[PDB]
């Protein structure tokens, strides 16, 4: 393989590392406007987890709703040398 225009990979991350961001696994799907439909390899602001099997998230356009936690994953650390203690 070989470079064309740049050969530097600066693609940073559009969130942020204090907010909590989760991803989902799979394409979760309802027919409920309460419940949202989380899509697979697609990250999700943490509005609150004010429950536990159902947490309240806001996808990237502005779709918010409940969502099963099990889907949603907590983007696995990463150049972080910090311990909760």
């Amino acid at each position: 393989g070989s470079s064309g225009s740049s050969g530097e990979d600066n693609r940073r991350p559009l969130w942020e590392p204090e907010e909590t961001v989760v991803i989902a696994l799979y394409d979760y799907q309802t027919n409920d406007p309460q419940e949202l439909a989380l899509r697979r390899n697609e990250e999700y602001c943490l509005l609150d987890s004010s429950e536990i099997h159902w947490w309240r998230v806001q996808d990237r356009n502005g779709h918010e709703g409940y969502v099963p936690s099990s889907y949603l994953v907590e983007k696995s650390p990463n150049n972080l040398e910090t311990y909760e203690w």
